[PDB]
């Protein structure tokens, strides 16, 4: 299947920004397999605010990272194999009840419990870079990540009330 | 290459609506393929303001319709070949100089002269349908195209942008 880039040029900006009606979703997951072989950088963003109420999800050392901002939750947290290895793999992340679960190649890796209180009008999902500066990140990394996306589903497509892609989406 | 529907269930609404950057536009051209055996529809809308400068190609009677209405000129005019007997077309609609011009398989069918001015900050392109009622045409027609879309290109990729689709984009 079509597989394209997550980072074009030198990765100042994501891909690919979505905005979603959050009354309207009944989704609460996304999907996608990812390649790579860098071992730091950003996977995806979403935020309902991007000042108070945000996520991240990347590589740090290879492996899995989570930074997760909002009103009942601060933290910067990895877990998970090292993905940096080249090879395809399958990532889930979900909420379930006041958790978000994060799946990798179908096993849970990762569970953050009481992080969530109901799912603000709206939630941006960002692909490859973020909506801030990543120096206000918990933690910094630099976001440019070197690797394929596809098989991506992202919320509830039925919510979704506009994408945006600033550049052009390169092939894989 | 992927094709898609241009008309979800009772044809109300387009499937696809892209808003672009009037000053990035350095392409204003258009073309794709199109498939159908409906004599009647809108196959793209287009406008820079709903009340004010606003264009429709569709089938009447088979053969394409231009609708436009803008501060320079305001027409309703059929030309070209039947295109309702299912098989694959080629269209262009491109802007040359104050010029609009139409091309059906390659051969200009088409081209209204002076009607248009310089290339109002946004400009919207609908698919498959209007955005605004049907009834506010220059001369009405349903505006449910049930046909197929592919080989698509709208303007300037680069000036996009946003792009929101309604419901669900259906394969053809
Ligand atoms: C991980 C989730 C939920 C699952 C998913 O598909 C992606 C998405 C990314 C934005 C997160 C969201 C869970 C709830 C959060 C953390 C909100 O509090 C603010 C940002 C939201
Ligand atoms: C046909 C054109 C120009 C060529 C094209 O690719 C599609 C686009 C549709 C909107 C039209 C535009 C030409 C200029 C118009 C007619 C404006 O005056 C208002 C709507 C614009
Ligand atoms: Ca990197
Ligand atoms: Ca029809
Ligand atoms: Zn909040
Ligand atoms: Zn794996
Ligand atoms: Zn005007
Ligand atoms: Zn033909």
């Amino acid at each position: 299947p079509p597989a394209v880039h997550l980072s074009n040029g030198p990765g100042q900006e994501p891909i690919a920004v979505m905005t979603f009606d959050l009354t309207k979703i009944t989704k609460t997951s996304s999907s996608f397999e990812v390649r790579t072989w860098d071992p730091e950088g950003v996977i995806f963003y979403g935020d309902t605010n991007p000042k108070d109420d945000w996520f991240m999800l990347g590589l740090r050392d290879g492996r899995p990272e989570i930074q997760l901002h909002n009103h009942w939750a601060q933290l910067t947290v990895g877990a998970g194999p090292r993905l940096d290895d080249g090879r395809w793999h399958q990532v889930e992340v979900k909420m379930e009840g006041d958790s978000v679960l994060l799946e990798v190649d179908g096993e849970e890796v990762l569970r953050l419990r009481q992080v969530s209180g109901p799912l603000h009008p709206i939630m941006r999902i960002a692909l490859g870079g973020l909506l801030f500066p990543a120096s206000n990140l918990r933690l910094p990394l630099v976001p440019a990540l070197d690797g394929c996306l596809r098989r991506d589903s992202w919320l509830d497509k039925q919510a979704e009330i506009s994408a945006s892609a600033p550049t052009s989406l390169r092939s894989c």
